[PDB]
């Protein structure tokens, strides 16, 4: 028995084996672009994944991780609101049952599809254990998916799901550009908060940006066809792997365009 997405194991039930899900900078959150303050002192986010080196793929409950190489820096984040250097671990989504929800976090209360997210943690920590144990040691790129026309730099992630089915399935994953998810535009939204599975943990910078990326419904559907449970148990389907808005209480969410 442990946390889940369940009627008996959901996000409602976290708090009793996890006390900082009622913390004071918990995520998701609900973004009100009006109340959005646009702040000249932010800068440009620098995207640096030309020397990604991808690893791995694997069903591990929650969702579905793409491991990255970080023992050197070959995949990072800086500019936007950190300070320093943040490396590429992993990436994963959030998605639905239906097409109209998915996402974490939400635009004007608007629900997406499904929500990716890569996340880095700053190098002067040395390990990503020790990051996730103070303020600004993570750093998270959160991209919101819409259902419209296909996104071809995802089909390769689509076609291995079903190598990895069941929780604790792992699959070779090389040669995969992460750059193939990003939108056009970087302009962003950013705050603090947490991570938004236990441990729940308030060591995130959340970066979150406008510009939604496309993807068919074709492709989300094969995101639904992935179970929670493990090879051998009885069937649930993977979805709404999602945590409801939390209070945004003391915090300010500075945009980087008018
Ligand atoms: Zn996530």
């Amino acid at each position: 028995h442990h946390w889940g997405y369940g009627k008996h194991n959901g996000p409602e039930h976290w708090h009793k084996d996890f006390p900082i899900a009622k913390g004071e900078r918990q995520s998701p959150v609900d973004i009100d672009t009006h109340t959005a303050k646009y702040d000249p002192s932010l800068k440009p986010l620098s995207v640096s994944y030309d020397q990604a080196t991808s690893l791995r793929i694997l069903n591990h409950g929650h969702a579905f991780n793409v491991e990255f190489d970080d023992s050197q820096d070959k995949a990072v984040l800086k500019g936007g609101p950190l300070d320093g250097t943040y490396r590429l671990i992993q990436f994963h989504f959030h998605w639905g049952s239906l097409d109209g929800q998915g996402s974490e976090h939400t635009v004007d209360k608007k629900k997406y599809a499904a929500e990716l997210h890569l996340v880095h943690w700053n190098t002067k920590y040395g390990d990503f254990g020790k990051a996730v144990q103070q303020p600004d040691g993570l750093a998270v790129l959160g991209i919101f998916l819409k259902v419209g026309s296909a996104k071809p730099g995802l089909q390769k992630v689509v076609d291995v799901l079903d190598s990895i089915k069941t929780k604790g399935k792992s699959a070779d994953f090389t040669n995969f550009d992460p750059r193939g998810l990003l939108p056009e535009s970087l302009d962003y939204w950013t705050y603090p908060g947490s991570l938004t599975t236990p441990p729940l943990l308030e060591c995130v910078t959340w970066i979150v940006l406008k510009e939604p990326i496309s993807v068919s419904s074709e492709q989300v559907l094969k995101f639904r066809k992935l179970n929670f449970n493990g090879e051998g148990e009885p069937e649930e389907l993977m979805v709404d792997n999602w945590r409801p808005a939390q209070p945004l209480k003391n915090r300010q969410i500075k945009a980087s365009f008018k």
